[PDB]
């Protein structure tokens, strides 16, 4: 625990550890939701991970993400060393500078590319699931959650699948470090991988996402090799460690709730709405901002240089935003959340993510309508910048399945 700074009043201290929260065994979202109990202020200080603020309510989280003048993305990760090393584009930039880079990232992960890839995405989901179907069991994280998103990303980026274990290792060190590598070491190893590839593809442009970024333009001028590398690194992290984790939360929930499976089997047209409500309930990202200047925010004195975690996960779990927030209701009238962020940094990969999620729900429930958590299994979550599921053993009776 880091010594309490003199400017932080003792009454605002709640020593929450974002990388190993105390209530983790209850589930990761539940573990974070302790910050939303009635006795906890809207804005707390934790002495964990070097000391930082945490906004605990949707109203404050949204407000801070909108106000880039006071809350800068220049240093968006905790601990400070990670945030300081963090230089991915566009995320480490504030408007006005940030904006031009979004358009280029959209050329590779935006709606047009999602439309291009939809066939291969559907094909891979169907292929993976049909292969598992007659087995009556799987290790979901290894057998589907990882390969389905990752193999599609590797295809899009024109990278060999043999590189997956290395890259997945590095990306996991930036979000849920095991202690072997600092964020800076993992980032530099990712850049080390990308540097020769970016040079190659600037010399001989191709069709893949790295080529497109590396040869792209931003507001009418050429992207630099450095800028390309900083954007490609971010795309790799997004491709390898977002949907991969979310799919497991969703499938764990469905495995534990026959009534929700029944709902989507009976009325498959509800799947997009289900996706949205699952994105709220099993929201999984938490990054933040740095104070650009001394600022009074909701009665609290923040100091220039203070880090503030603004957990995207927390907005939709806020009872003030959503009644009975821990309850999954596919018919929820107003699904309020910031799962894909808020303000000028709104997720660029969300259209890809939604497609991958919706394709998975549709194709899984078609073939394996009934399934459960393996007898006696206790599902363990993990927490970090992006939270996840350590393992998800599923079982089903093959006699309840259908080959398409
Ligand atoms: C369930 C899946 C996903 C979730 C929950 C998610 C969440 C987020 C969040 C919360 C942010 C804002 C971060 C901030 O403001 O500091 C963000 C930004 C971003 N995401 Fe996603 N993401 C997902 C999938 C993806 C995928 C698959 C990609 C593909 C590479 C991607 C690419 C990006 C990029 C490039 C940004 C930066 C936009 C900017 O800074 O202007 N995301 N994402
Ligand atoms: C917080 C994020 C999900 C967003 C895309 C990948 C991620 C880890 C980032 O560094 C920005
Ligand atoms: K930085």
């Amino acid at each position: 625990l880091a010594p309490l700074p003199p400017h932080v009043p003792e009454h605002l201290v709640f020593d929450f550890d974002m990388y190993n929260p105390s209530n983790l065994s209850a589930g990761v979202q539940e573990a974070w939701a302790v910050l939303q109990e009635s006795n906890v202020p809207d804005l707390v200080w934790t002495r964990c991970n070097g000391g930082h603020w945490i906004a605990t309510r949707g109203q404050l989280i949204r407000e801070a993400y909108e106000d880039y003048r006071h809350f800068s993305s220049e240093c968006p990760f905790i601990p400070r060393e990670a945030g300081e090393a963090y230089d991915f584009i566009p995320t480490s930039m504030d408007p006005p500078e940030q904006r031009q880079f979004r358009a280029l990232a959209n050329q590779v992960v935006g709606m047009p590319v999602v439309d291009k890839l939809e066939n291969r995405i559907q094909e891979l989901a169907c292929s993976l699931i049909e292969s598992l179907r007659p087995q009556g069991q799987c290790n979901f994280t290894e057998d589907y959650a990882e390969p389905f998103p990752i193999r599609i990303f590797m295809l899009l980026a024109g990278l060999p699948e043999e590189d997956i274990p290395h890259l997945k290792y590095l990306t996991d060190q930036m979000t849920r470090p095991d202690g072997s590598m600092t964020f800076a070491e993992a980032k530099e190893a990712l850049y080390d991988y990308l540097i020769p590839i970016i040079e190659q593809r600037r010399q001989k442009p191709g069709t893949d996402a790295i080529s497109i970024v590396a040869n792209g333009q931003v507001n009418g001028r050429p992207i630099t090799s450095d800028e390309a590398k900083r954007m490609c690194g971010l795309l790799l992290v997004g491709g390898l460690d977002t949907v991969v984790n979310f799919l497991s939360f969703s499938m764990e929930f469905l495995a534990k709730s026959p009534e929700h499976r029944q709902e989507l089997i009976q009325r498959p047209e509800r799947i997009p709405a289900a996706c949205e409500e699952l994105l709220r309930r099993f929201s999984l990202v938490a990054d933040g901002r740095i104070l650009t200047s001394d600022y009074e925010f909701h009665g609290v004195q923040l100091k220039k240089g203070d880090q503030i975690l603004l957990p995207q996960m927390l907005s939709g779990l806020d009872e003030r935003e959503n009644a009975c927030p821990m309850h999954v209701d596919f018919s929820r009238q107003k699904v309020s959340h910031t799962t894909f962020g808020h303000g000028s940094h709104l997720c660029l990969g969300q259209h890809l993510a939604r497609l991958q999620i919706i394709v998975t729900l549709k194709e899984w429930l078609t073939r394996i309508p009934d399934f459960s958590i393996a007898p006696g299994a206790q599902i363990q979550h993990k927490s970090g910048i992006v939270s996840g599921v350590q393992a998800l053993p599923l079982v089903w009776d093959p006699a309840t399945t259908k080959a398409v």
